[PDB]
RNA sequence: AAUUUCUACUCUUGUAGAUAGCAGA
DNA sequence: GTAGTGTTTGTCGTC
DNA sequence: GACGACAAAGCACTAC
């Protein structure tokens, strides 16, 4: 089992795209004959028609629930345990009760409730299995329920091409399912309107209890108004009422007694809805609720838990100071002794509990208060500032596009404050408060779509994309390319001179073929016969005719309809079709074991298929002496797994040139080249896969051995143009590229397009000073040849899908794909690992590591094609964000990191396939990753592993030979399928994950990492504290260089909880000499780029840091002795100098800062705070190919070495699995002790 | 700035890589 | 008239 | 225990 056999493992099928273009006088016929345009009718009905079928799901679905009678109180006290105990069996009750209650709803659609007469009950059976198929269009389903004659010409405008609405029938289905999907009516019902109509018994009892007062006020206005005549106030507010509010009329008389394409559309729409926020003075009913808050009761004003941690980072320094006042002050106020099991009751609570705004003042302190209130004006005034601030006239400048995105920012923060406050009825809200609120929140709720329509307007591509199928009036166009069903279908193909041509035929054209020397194209003849375990009983044995004379007469009979030769069916062979489980079938073998009869029975099936396909009209001749004797097969399943691949064949014959010319003069046959841009003129390079799986299709080992099967079901479409500003580069102008001479460094986007109209002799202002620099360093070209800017959308064009399944050979499913890739690393110990880590300075940088764990290749990947992403593009791009934050810069960052990633999965697999390797990606569910860095997180580097997995499912190389496996031919199958984001485990065939923490912030030479969190430590006495921990620290005078002896069993409270191996430490404060690199370039040993600036301000520059020159600075002004190597750290204690300790801990959180960054100065490093064993600190700015060159280096090293971690467990273990994850100790503890 | 179309691009009337379509979020 | 034009079934695999 | 995968067997209804 070698590495470079994982190939024709399962099937893959794969969907290709073409553009036809009209050869000859077919585009004159087509424009005759008007098929586009009534296809385009069709696509422009499938909209008018939508809600005219609609009204069958609306009658339908309405008429079923006015039936609906059910006793809501088991489940009332389901959602009364669930919140009463919140443990998983409560749940787990609650999340059982509520599926019951939704077949409940679902067997009055379907017809199964008990409730119904089986006269009711089965009428509804007839029209829900045709209530998602053809059925709807008989009118039959509406007969149940009259077309109109424009309705009646709708209907036929999907005359055989009723798999237009396939789609639209899986969302009717999610209309009508009883599954647990918020898009269902029964979902709808049990667990979004019932417990709202719960709550509001709950606090219509409350409140006619406390005020009976009300009870009578109530009842008038449900009188005043006209609503529930026939029922009381009290009954409206009962369980059983609810029977009655599960249709919308009724649902919004409910509801009325609680209540009583363009640039100028973005601008008419919104200022109708900002002028709208002014007349109902939202803002004023805004700034008055926030304000009553300064005297009204703050212990019934609830603050939502999935707000409260965004609160604390907007309020407070952290996000943690909020939930962690909480909880001091909560257990502050607990009973007897304090267990750690009452620490952990208090901290759960606070994940799900809404809490009160006195609660968190009387935790965090009146800076709260403060905070609040400064927050709250400030969105208040810009909300009120926006208001009045007058929309511009057009979308055209981007300083009007900056005016309208800054008012949906105000907009979208007074949104965004109000949902600080708990919504739920499970908490004593305010009774004027919350209705107040909640009527403002809802007038408020229209802008977070006002948002995001905005943006996609602005954001969009200048295209239409837009496009509509064609049909040519053949339900069934291109849906098989057999030539029995050529007639019935009108979809062929030929080739001619390496060009291949779509022929279709109009509403016969008996093809003469001719011999190979006339000239002309090639026709492809496509011979098909889906599978014999189907086909053979159904055209031998279940033939209507055959199986009613054998049924009731016993005599055999010969086939001679549809037969070369009469074939001959016997009684018992027709018996063995269809016994008193079938004999040939495994029944025997599944219970009641006959061998003498099984194979008797099996034989005698197999000739007579043998016999059939030689007598059969179409298989008579398709290689049927290949097969090997009958007697001796285990089954039928090796039989039709022998069988099924040989039926399958193409073949080619030449058809004269002067015959498909002229039959496209005449109109019955439409020409259309498949055209991609590799069979362009002036192609001259390696072409595109899918060319190749094309290409690969149709050459003659393919034809000759099965590799790629051509599907059917193909389709073609039609994109209308859409030009709106067409620009193109002239004869005579000059074309300025965006590279410099270098070739590799992109020139910012505003500097381009100012040199561009410079060069051009258009710019009528004067280049600025950067701008100047950058003229003598870019090159310019005349126009030789007319380029249009996006000439795909300018003109109309048709578009031919076509599916192709690969590696057809193979199974259908991946069977323990797992399995054989864990058993071949076991007997393979020496296969290398490749890690992928995002850098901060790099947008990816990989390592590759053998057995053994020394580093084989380190490299950066923002180089790629001769062109640098991340140095130049992505920082120019990124620099555009910052002058201007507008939406369109947004988008293009978010299209370049996708296309940077597509460049990307190159690499990988050309790297993986010359190591033969596994890559070790980093998961996404454990842990989070800096802003600093190029690729975001969880957004596009999730997308970018799915299109890792989906490239080597089936993977080609195209430079590798078809025949080789690598090729078109034989793909490589080193990943299983995909299934799902959240299923996927550690591992995917040859693809790791790993958890991405403690993977950069270590020491490779010692594993070392820092032991402390320095959000613990504020205060003077924690100072003490922290440095009381350390045992000694001391000046050696012969290497000069402090060193800071600890003990992991020391200061616990201040350590990550994380200890590792490696009792004892050695953090050493190294002497700043000037150390020379392998390049020989100096550097000042022990830098330290540390961003602590201010208490608020921690992150605003950067600093150079000497540790050394520092502490010896620090304590000869404090004349503390150092030079006798005696112990420090007792004398800055019994000297008891709050500056000289406060400071001491800055040096020590520098030391331990190994991740030194400058991007101003280009410094990315490490620098260790401790040595390993040969007693030397590691410094990444030596440059030792080794060990990790730079910062973004380790993190990929030991990424790969986490996937080593997996490997190596793999090995050691006998079975085939692999632990589900590693912990963040093993890994800490593998990595300190390997290195010892 | 020319692409089945997506990104980037222009010695090269195109280059380099990706590309499972269809309908609905 | 009469066949040329223009929905249903076969065991599978998959669940 | 119902849903795809394909053709080819199965019925209408009329152009010829």
């Amino acid at each position: 089992t070698q590495f470079e056999g994982f190939t024709n493992l399962y099937q893959v099928s794969k969907t290709l795209r073409f553009e036809l273009i009209p050869q000859g006088k077919t585009l004159k016929h087509i424009q005759e004959q008007g098929f586009i345009e009534e296809d385009k009718a069709r696509n422009d009905h499938y909209k008018e028609l939508k809600p005219i079928i609609d009204r069958i799901y609306k009658t339908y679905a309405d008429q079923c629930l006015q039936l609906v009678q059910l006793d809501w109180e088991n489940l009332s006290a389901a959602i009364d345990s669930y919140r009463k105990e919140k443990t998983e069996e409560t749940r787990n009750a609650l999340i059982e009760e509520q599926a019951t209650y939704r077949n409940a709803i679902h067997d009055y659609f379907i017809g199964r409730t008990d409730n119904l007469t089986d006269a009711i009950n089965k009428r509804h059976a007839e029209i829900y299995k045709g209530l998602f198929k053809a059925e709807l269009f008989n009118g039959k389903v509406l007969k149940q329920l009259t077309t109109t004659e424009h309705e009646n010409a709708l209907l036929r405008s999907f005359d055989k091409f009723t798999t237009y609405f396939s789609g639209f029938y899986e969302n009717r289905k999610n209309v009508f399912s009883a599954e647990d999907i918020s898009t269902a009516i029964p979902h709808r019902i049990v667990q979004d309107n019932f417990p709202k109509f719960k709550e509001n018994c709950h606090i219509f009892t409350r409140l006619i209890t406390a005020v009976p007062s009300l009870r009578e006020h109530f009842e008038n206005v449900k009188k005043a108004i006209g609503i529930f005549v026939s029922t009381s106030i009290e009954e409206v507010f009962s369980f059983p009422f609810y029977n009655q509010l599960l249709t919308q009329t009724q649902i919004d008389l409910y509801n009325q007694l609680l209540g009583g394409k363009s640039d100028e559309e973005v601008i008419q729409s919104f200022c109708k809805y900002k002028t709208l926020l002014r007349n109902e003075n939202v803002l004023e009913t805004a700034e008055a609720l926030f304000n009553e808050l300064n005297s009204i009761d703050l212990t019934h004003i609830f603050i939502s838990h999935k707000k409260l941690e965004t609160i604390s980072s907007a309020l407070c320094d952290h996000w943690d100071t909020l939930r962690n006042a909480l909880y001091e002050r909560r257990i502050s106020e607990l009973t007897g002794k304090i267990t750690k099991s009452a620490k952990e009751k208090v901290q759960r609570s606070l994940k799900h509990e809404d809490i009160n705004l006195q609660e968190i003042i009387s935790a965090a302190g009146k800076e709260l208060s403060e905070a609040f209130k400064q927050k709250t004006s400030e969105i208040l005034s810009h909300a009120h500032a926006a208001l009045d601030q007058p929309l511009p006239t057009t979308l055209k400048k981007q300083e009007e596009k900056e005016i309208l995105k800054s008012q949906l920012d105000s907009l979208l923060g007074l949104y965004h404050l109000l949902d600080w406050f708990a919504v739920d009825e499970s908490n004593e809200v305010d009774p004027e408060f919350s209705a107040r609120l909640t009527g403002i929140k809802l007038e408020m709720e229209p802008s977070l779509s006002f948002y995001n329509k905005a943006r996609n307007y602005a954001t969009k591509k200048p295209y239409s994309v837009e496009k509509f199928k064609l049909n040519f009036q053949m339900p069934t166009l291109a849906s098989g390319w057999d030539v029995n069903k050529e007639k019935c279908n009108g979809a062929i193909l030929f080739v001619k001179n390496g060009l291949y041509y779509l022929g279709i035929m109009p509403k016969a054209l008996s093809f003469e073929p001719t011999e190979k020397t006339s000239e002309g194209f090639d026709k492809m003849y496509y011979d098909y016969f889906p599978d014999a375990a189907k086909m053979i009983p159904k055209c031998s044995t279940q033939l209507k005719a055959v199986t009613a004379h054998f049924q009731t007469h016993t005599t055999p009979i010969l086939l001679s309809n549809n037969f070369i030769e009469p074939l001959e069916i016997t009684k018992e062979i027709y018996d063995l079709n269809n016994p008193e489980p079938k004999k040939f079938q495994t029944a025997y073998a599944k219970k009641t074991g006959d061998q003498k009869g099984y194979r008797e029975a099996l034989c005698k099936w197999i000739d007579f298929t043998r016999d059939f396909l030689s007598k059969y009209t179409k298989t008579t001749s398709i290689d049927l002496s290949s097969l090997r004797p009958s007697s001796q097969y285990k089954d039928l399943g090796e039989y039709y797994a022998e069988l099924n691949p040989l039926l399958y064949h193409i073949s080619f014959q030449r058809i004269a040139e002067k015959e498909i010319m002229d039959a496209v003069e005449t109109g019955k046959l439409y020409l259309f080249q498949i055209y991609n841009k590799d069979f362009a003129k002036g192609h001259h390079g390696k072409p595109n896969l899918h060319t190749l799986y094309w290409t690969g299709l149709f050459s003659p080992e393919n034809l000759a051995k099965t590799s790629i099967k051509l599907n059917g079901q193909a389709e073609l479409f039609y994109r209308p143009k859409s030009r709106m500003k067409r620009m193109a580069h002239r004869l005579g102008e000059k074309m300025l590229n965006k590279k410099l001479k270098d070739q590799k460094t992109p020139i910012p986007d505003t500097l381009y397009q100012e040199l561009y109209d410079y060069v051009n002799h258009r710019l009528s202002h004067d280049l600025s000073d950067e701008a100047r620099a950058l003229l003598p360093n870019v090159i310019t070209k005349e126009v030789s040849h007319e380029i249009i800017k996006d000439r795909r959308f300018t003109s109309d064009k048709f578009f031919f899908h076509v599916p192709i399944t690969l590696n057809y050979q193979a199974a259908n499913s991946p069977s323990k794909f797992n399995q054989r890739v864990n058993a071949y690393l076991k007997e393979h110990p020496e296969t290398p690992i490749i890690g992928i880590d995002r850098g901060e300075r790099n947008l990816i940088y990989i390592t590759v590591i053998d057995s053994t764990g020394k580093i084989l290749e380190q490299r950066s990947l923002n180089t790629i094609q001769q062109f640098d992403y991340q140095k130049k593009l992505d920082n120019r791009e990124k620099e555009r964000v910052a002058a201007r934050q507008a939406w369109s810069v947004v988008g293009t960052i978010k299209d370049l990191k996708q296309g940077y990633l597509s460049q990307v999965i190159h690499e990988i697999v050309d790297l993986m396939i010359h190591y033969q390797a596994v890559v070790v990606l980093e998961n996404l569910n454990f842990g989070f990753k800096s802003k600093r860095t190029g690729i975001a997180e969880k957004a596009v580097y999730q997308q970018f592993e799915k299109m890792l997995i989906d490239k080597l499912n089936c993977l080609v190389l195209k430079d590798y030979p078809a025949e080789k496996v690598g090729g078109v031919l034989n793909p490589y199958q080193l990943t299983d399928q995909f299934t799902s984001f959240a299923k996927m485990g550690t591992q995917s065939g040859f693809l790791f994950y790993v958890p991405a923490p403690y993977t950069s912030k270590i020491d490779p030479l010692t594993g070392f990492v820092d032991p402390f969190v320095w959000k613990t430590i504020k205060n003077h006495e924690s100072r003490k504290h922290f440095l009381e921990g350390f045992d000694f620290l001391h000046y050696d005078v012969k290497t000069g260089d402090f060193i800071l002896h600890f003990k992991m069993n020391r200061n616990l409270s201040f350590q990550r909880g994380l200890p590792g191996f490696m009792p004892a430490w050695d953090i050493v404060f190294e002497k700043n000499e000037t150390q020379f690199d392998a390049k020989g370039t100096p550097f000042i040993a022990g830098k330290r780029i540390v961003p602590v600036i201010e208490n608020h301000r921690f992150t605003g520059r950067y600093r150079d840091l000497y540790p050394a020159n520092e502490l010896i600075a620090l304590l000869e002004e404090k004349g503390i002795v150092f030079r006798d190597g005696s112990n420090i750290l007792p004398k800055l204690l019994e000297n008891d100098d709050s500056h000289a300790i406060d400071t001491m801990v800055a040096l020590i959180r520098s030391v331990l800062q190994m991740r030194n960054s400058n991007a101003a100065t280009g410094e990315d490093y490490i620098n260790s705070p401790v040595r390993d064993l040969n007693g030397v600190c590691f410094d990444s700015r030596f440059q030792n190919p080794e060990w990790p060159m730079d910062a973004d280096a380790n993190g990929a090293y030991h990424i790969a070495l986490k996937g080593q971690l997996l490997l190596n467990h793999l090995k050691e273990s006998k079975d085939l699995k692999l632990q589900n994850g590693i912990s963040n100790q093993d890994w800490l503890a593998y990595i300190q002790e390997l290195r010892n």
